[PDB]
């Protein structure tokens, strides 16, 4: 679940530095309740390295991390004032699967008693009941419940059988992942090769940062098959971090590589290689990331930053885009495709959960400025009806991780029939954008919370870019592109508005709190407000919130509406506001007394109601964002008051 | 809404028989609409009938029709004794959508406290509030809140400033419709006028029975800008005003389908048209519960017999033929269009959702499934190459027929797959198919959304039956649909196993219904279905979906249904029963037979026999309308008149 290595090539570094590095980086990757955690590291208190790289040492344990940096203090045989010039340290943090958490089942798992080779893995080995039982006949006995033990046996075996004195350590993994079905992302640490790390992946992410005070021989790693590696140029001294997440290695640095399916990435004398089985290559790049971004602040939640956080990440979003001088909006990644997308006959946006929601948010106004039609597909019912895709298509993607399955195999499906693919993402080198054809960078920053927030609004304001980009050769649409850019420019200040008022909704979640159901009711540019807070409700308080377009109330479930019923009305002052005061009527007669999110200047409807929340009056194509907001926070306030911890996952 | 009048022409009618008559064409009507009634006869105790046509009486109560016919006995003033040879009575039950349904917002209205107009309405006039300002200032007192009492003091208006003292009641009645926007089926009755009757419409149904033991003048009354439908030789005439075929059946098969702005008039018991006379395709038989207990039941139990009328003549086992006459003059240009759109409200919206997979496998053509109102709301791109079909089994869905008028503007092909003859949508979509799945009195929908499914279905097999590569799956489809009969038998043989479900259910106040692929319709179908009678909170959740944040609400407390089908979604729906399972989840599972694996490890499933992947999802379903059903009956509601709303919804 959460990988990361650090290895110092002529950078001393003493063993307590080297432990504090690897436990700093498993915090970094430590989500509420992960239950198992181990650092692999060279063992022997010989003064000064080198003779103390052929004993590798384990100290694993089940708990959070914070036991297990208190365990690696806790060992009197240490000595952690031995400094290594040259030293590979791994470290793994992980939520038990096959197996139940014990400081055995934890990562690293090593290949014998005397921990010749171990590793720490991502992902699910689904052959490795085949390959346990080969190694067992080959006369290797198991130790732990988990596949990854046998990947560290097998890189053993093929190490116990290699025909020269001298096979190269990436040789033998080559010889592992071809044996190894399903999804990892491994990374090898052996006394076979000391001080040297051999990190692979297959559907699942791993990268490599790099830090060094001299210059480094290239910023394009070219691929070796079976000038041409990276290492510091008139020096030895470098710094290696393989990790499963750019948030453990932004603090040390910003420059990554990306790793790809069946790359196989080497660090040998100091010096990394990227060699494969099949010019190409692995590009150096630059992350504009920041540790700040990953820490709660003065915010006692990730939920709660990431909600109050919307006025800057609406802003981060925008930033280099947009000019409200001359109206005129720039979304970088689509430079060289704009005008093929274009001449294209059908957007199609696909997604799963909330960020399918943030394509019905934007549905209408992407129909209005491209004339287009658009269709909306949940990824996993795309993927089931094998829907019809053409040439002259172009596919959405969207997805704050970039590695959500159904989303990704609906790229690859798309792809196959020669659709232009476009990613929607959050994450700089993830599956969805690297695989997209182009695409755009909501810029959010990295999301922690369990559910998407920032994401969500993000990815609205995104795709809003995008249909003023569609249009920006029309003279009929000028206007129309004037009055929604001067409502991002008022944006970031109307959701602080709506911040303001959690006072107000914290006195709805007092009414909620006792409550088992709520009907959230919405239509038009609103539609999408009422099936993303159903599923914050959901998702966040544990409680049965359904989103119910307001048309399809007198087609059936009207019926739920009685004095005992919560509901919550969106009713704002767009073209559907008739008939959102209708729906009202009907919810009334029948004894409903609803909550209404309406605009601040609705007093015809403020008179009538029980409670209501009144948020600041926007373009009619920008209200979703304002309007989900308080059912953000809404969830937020309802699950602290029953005692939940907002940032501990339910579903996992 | 429902309108239902009773004029006999020197047929001697006792004051019990015509009040037994008016309230007899109610009940035939209640299921559009039961939140009010009222009746509208002559007063007045004098042994000579003549000297009472100048008083009016109004008996209006809330409730249902039962309500009013308690009402109307057992009054102390009314001699229901007085022979009438000449009389007229309205009457009318009222879906109150807005305010309360007291007697003084029900029908028939008045114009005045002496009742000299009063009138019955269906529909809505979108200028009332115009039209009460400007009789307010000319002296004119409101009482109630409708839009109905505009239409009653406007014809006392039109009365009161006439310009010969014998203007015709059809002349009053005519201006007053020149100043009413809308949709409107009106029937009036005045004491000036004494047995006369005028019936005119405007987007609202409204027929004119008639029954005589004499011969009629003619069988095609002609519009006017040897002219009167009346009896030969003798006066005896009955007429029986209405807005639907079933309160008339009972009494005669030959009334007078009137059209947009035709004013009827019956003057002298002899019935002119001011600006057809067939017979009706029913048997009164079809709108009778028989043995049932409730038109629900019935109505579910006779799905066998629906769906094969549906296909009576159509599908032709013997050589594996398709042919849908609707559509013979129009298959060839379908196939040349490049998109189908499915536009439809509710249940016949889910009608689509379980058709669009197997239109896109054998059409190839991209298939959009739309809400109507939101279809609307986001002024949804249309274009020539388009086939806009629109499911509605009443064909007056005011939200489904806008679409309609809304793509016949863009120049679109449409398609009606109806269930009723010359209903709007019928009538002006250029082809269309009718289900003929027989009259629905049960205010939900259950054999008409099977004989949908099964007519989209034969559209399908029509659409590829020139595709050598798909012979094999059209024959397979063709069997599968020749024993679809025997095999809702099945299911419906299972009843007694579904109630005793229903008793483990009822106390509950949510289930989460769970499926995807073919069975996702299904899903959302039940879940509206439990929420429209049994008032229980019932969501459909796609299957895929669950991992992404709905998962979180089940417990081992939350009652969960799954459709797990052997089709290709197997595997991945015995994924979301283990992530069910794993979260502490004790589902119900509807599956097939043979999956002995399902029924083994759960202890609680329906077994229902297998089918072709594309039709099990008529065999799914009907254990949730079954489930439906029992719920109610066990928690004590009426399933064929559920609370909040009615059948057909006309109005926006
Ligand atoms: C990742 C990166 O270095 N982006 C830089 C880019 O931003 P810029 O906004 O110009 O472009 P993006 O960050 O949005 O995307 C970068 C590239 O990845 C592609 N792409 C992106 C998302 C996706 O889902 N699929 C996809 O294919 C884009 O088409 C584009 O070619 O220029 C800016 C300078 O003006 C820098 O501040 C940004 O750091
Ligand atoms: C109403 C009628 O007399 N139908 C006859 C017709 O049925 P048949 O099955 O041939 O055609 P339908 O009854 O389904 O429809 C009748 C006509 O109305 C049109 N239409 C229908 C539904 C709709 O929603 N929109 C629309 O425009 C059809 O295109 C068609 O032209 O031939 C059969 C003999 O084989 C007879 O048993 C049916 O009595
Ligand atoms: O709050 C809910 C979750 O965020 C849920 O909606 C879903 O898991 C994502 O929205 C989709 O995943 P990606 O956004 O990473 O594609
Ligand atoms: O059980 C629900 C009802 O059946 C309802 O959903 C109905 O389908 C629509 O309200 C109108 O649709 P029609 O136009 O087909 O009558
Ligand atoms: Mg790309
Ligand atoms: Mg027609």
């Amino acid at each position: 679940c959460g990988i990361f290595a650090y290895l110092n090539y002529h950078v001393p570094r003493t063993r307590r530095e080297i432990l504090e590095t690897l436990i700093k980086g498993l915090q970094r990757l430590e989500y509420r309740g992960y239950d198992s955690a181990g650092v692999g590291f060279d063992g022997g208190n010989d003064k000064d390295w080198e003779a103390n790289a052929c004993k590798i040492q384990l100290i694993k344990k089940k708990g959070k991390v914070k036991a297990l940096d208190e365990e690696v203090h806790k060992q009197q045989d240490m000595d952690l004032d031995i400094e290594f010039d040259v030293h590979l340290g791994i470290a793994h943090t992980r939520w038990a699967t096959h197996g139940e958490p014990s400081p055995v089942n934890s990562h690293p798992q090593r290949s014998d008693k005397n921990n010749e080779f171990i590793v720490i893995h991502n992902g699910i080995i689904t052959n490795y009941k085949d390959l346990k039982k080969f190694l067992e006949s080959k006369g290797y006995d198991f130790e732990s419940e988990t596949d990854t033990e046998t990947i560290a046996k097998l890189v053993k075996y093929m190490y116990d059988n290699r025909e020269s004195q001298d096979t190269s350590f990436t040789t033998l993994v080559e010889r592992v992942i071809q044996q190894l079905e399903g999804a990892f992302a491994l990374v090898f640490k052996s006394v076979h090769f000391p001080g040297q790390a051999v990190g692979t992946r297959r559907g699942s992410p791993l990268l490599i940062g790099v830090r060094s005070e001299h210059k480094l021989s290239t910023d394009h790693i070219p691929i070796l098959y079976r000038t041409t590696c990276l290492f510091p140029v008139e020096e030895k001294a470098v710094e290696y971090y393989f990790a499963s997440d750019a948030s453990a290695v932004i603090e040390h640095t910003n420059r990554v590589i990306f790793l790809e399916d069946d790359d196989v990435a080497a660090v040998v004398d100091g010096r990394l290689s990227i060699h494969r089985i099949k010019h190409p290559g692995r590009a150096v790049q630059t992350l504009q990331m920041e540790l700040q971004q990953i820490m709660k602040g003065n915010f006692s939640s990730f939920m709660q930053k990431e909600i109050f956080e919307q006025p800057e990440s609406v802003v981060n979003t925008m930033r280099g885009r947009v000019n409200f001088d001359d109206y005129t909006v720039n979304l970088g990644g689509l430079k060289d495709h704009i005008k093929e997308i274009q001449r294209c006959r059908r957007l199609i946006l696909i997604a799963c959960g909330t960020s399918y929601h943030a394509g019905v948010a934007t549905r209408q106004v992407l129909e209005e400025l491209t004339e287009l039609p658009v269709m909306v597909e949940l990824a996993s019912d795309f993927l089931d009806r094998n829907t019809p895709v053409f040439r002259d298509d172009v596919c959405f993607f969207l997805s704050q991780s970039g590695e959500t399955a159904d989303t990704l195999m609906g790229l690859r499906y798309c792809k196959e029939r020669g659709a232009l693919t476009v990613g929607i993402t959050n994450t700089v080198g993830s599956s969805i954008s690297r695989e997209t054809d182009c695409g755009v960078h909501i810029n959010a920053g990295p999301e922690i919370g369990v559910a998407s927030t920032k994401a969500y609004t993000s990815q609205f304001v995104s795709l809003v870019m995008f249909a003023l980009m569609m249009c920006d050769d029309r003279i009929s649409m000028q206007e129309r592109r004037k009055e929604i850019m001067l409502g991002l420019k008022r944006l970031p200040d109307l959701i602080k508005e709506v911040l303001s008022m959690d006072d107000e909704i914290q006195k709805l979640a007092t009414e909620l709190y006792h409550q088992k159901s709520v009907l959230i009711m919405g239509r038009g540019y609103h539609y999408a407000t009422c099936l993303e807070g159903a599923l914050k409700i959901k998702e966040i308080t544990y409680m049965h919130s359904e989103g119910i377009l307001a048309g399809e109330l007198k087609h059936g479930p009207l019926a739920l509406v009685d004095k005992l019923m919560p509901v919550i009305m969106i009713i704002m002052r767009d073209h559907t506001y008739a008939k959102c005061q209708n729906a009202l009527q009907q919810v009334v007669a029948r004894q409903g007394r609803p909550v209404v999110i309406c605009d601040k200047e609705d007093t015809e409807t403020i008179k009538n109601t029980k409670r209501t929340i009144k948020v600041p009056h926007s373009v009619d194509c920008l209200q979703g964002i304002l309007s989900v907001i308080p059912l953000q926070l809404l969830a937020f306030h309802l699950a602290v008051l029953r005692g939940y911890d907002v940032d501990f996952p339910r579903n996992l």
